[PDB]
Parts: C-alpha cells; sequence; structure tokens
C-alpha cells in the first residue's frame, strides 16, 4: 500500500503549527518531505510544547537550516521564552532549488537527525519530549508532506 507513515499532512500553508498526534516516545520518527525556495535566507522545523504567542511556546528543539554564506544548521533550545546556548553544524545538504527528505528521530537523550538518507546531526535533550505536542514549520521552504511513526 501507499501509507506507511501514520497522521499525514499533505501541502500545508506555511506557517504550520500543528498537534502531534501521539507521544514522542524513543524510536518515534517525524518525516518531513520539501523544498527550498531560491531566495531562501532560512527555515526552521520547531518542536513545541503548545503553540502559544504569549508566553511564547517553549521550543524543545528548533532545527533552523541558514542559507547565506555557506551555509549551516542551527539548533537549539527555547525556555521561558529565551534561546539558549546555539549548536552549529556546518556540513548542511541543505541547498536553494533542491528538495529534501528529513527524518528525526526520537532517542532516550537525544534526537538524531537525517537529512536525505544520511546522518546530519545530533542535539541532546534540554526538555523533556514528553513535553512536546506541537510541530512548527516557519519561514521560506515549501513542505510536501508530514508523517509519524510512532513507537
Ligand atoms: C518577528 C521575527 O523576526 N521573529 C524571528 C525571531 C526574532 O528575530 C528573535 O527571537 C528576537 O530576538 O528570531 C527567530 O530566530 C532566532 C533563532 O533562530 C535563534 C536560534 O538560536 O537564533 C536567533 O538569532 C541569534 C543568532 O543566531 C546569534 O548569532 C546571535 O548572537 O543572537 C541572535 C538572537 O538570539 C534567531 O533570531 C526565532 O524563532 O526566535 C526567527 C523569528 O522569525
Ligand atoms: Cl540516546
Amino acid at each position: 500500500s501507499l501509507n506507511n507513515l501514520q497522521n499525514i499532512i499533505y501541502n500545508p500553508v506555511i506557517p504550520f503549527v500543528g498537534t502531534i498526534p501521539d507521544q514522542l516516545d524513543p524510536g518515534t520518527l517525524i518525516v518531513i518531505r520539501g523544498h527550498v525556495p531560491s531566495d531562501a535566507d532560512r527555515f526552521q522545523v520547531d518542536l513545541q510544547n503548545g503553540s502559544s504567542v504569549k508566553p511564547r511556546a517553549d521550543v524543545a528543539f528548533h532545527f533552523n537550516p541558514r542559507f547565506k554564506r555557506a551555509g549551516c544548521i542551527v539548533c537549539n533550545t527555547l525556555i521561558n521564552e529565551k534561546w539558549g546556548r546555539e549548536e552549529i553544524t556546518y556540513d548542511t545538504p541543505f541547498k536553494r532549488e533542491k528538495s529534501f527528505e528529513i527524518v528525526i528521530m526520537v532517542l532516550k537523550d537525544k534526537f538524531q537527525v537525517a537529512v536525505n538518507g544520511k546522518h546530519t546531526l545530533l542535539y541532546g535533550h534540554r526538555i523533556g519530549p514528553e513535553k512536546i505536542d506541537t510541530l512548527g514549520i516557519y519561514g521560506k521552504v515549501n513542505i510536501h508532506s508530514i508523517g509519524f511513526s510512532f513507537s
């Protein structure tokens, strides 16, 4: 059959703020397929505790490809409206005008992210993943599909 992921969302409007339909237990996958527009400066995928804007929802995991200069991916955590220490990954596979697949795997102590079938980065948990119930996608990105595999 054609359904290999759960709770699939197709061609969402960006910015996208959606409820994650089950718990992010170890082994859970979040799978996002899309493409970067030619003028992209950045986009972000945020795993959030709720969707409030005041106070702004905590972001357990901010995954933020940036396209200026040589490009990079910045990761961070937002707690009580304050950003923490950035973790920057310089070996970035994202490119303007190219399509991508992001697979975020939740593990016990960290997230692991693979892009286009290749391991890209790790990010240690700073907020318990049990607090995450919302997926936010913002910025200059086109999203084809979002799906989940819940453990
Ligand atoms: C309306 C708007 O522009 N919202 C932005 C916000 C605001 O600009 C910002 O929160 C106001 O302080 O920024 C968002 O991106 C931030 C996020 O990617 C973090 C991750 O660490 O980096 C912030 O920039 C850093 C920069 O990377 C550092 O080099 C610098 O020393 O500090 C900067 C500020 O901390 C980004 O602004 C956000 O999600 O908060 C994107 C929104 O669209
Ligand atoms: Cl782990």
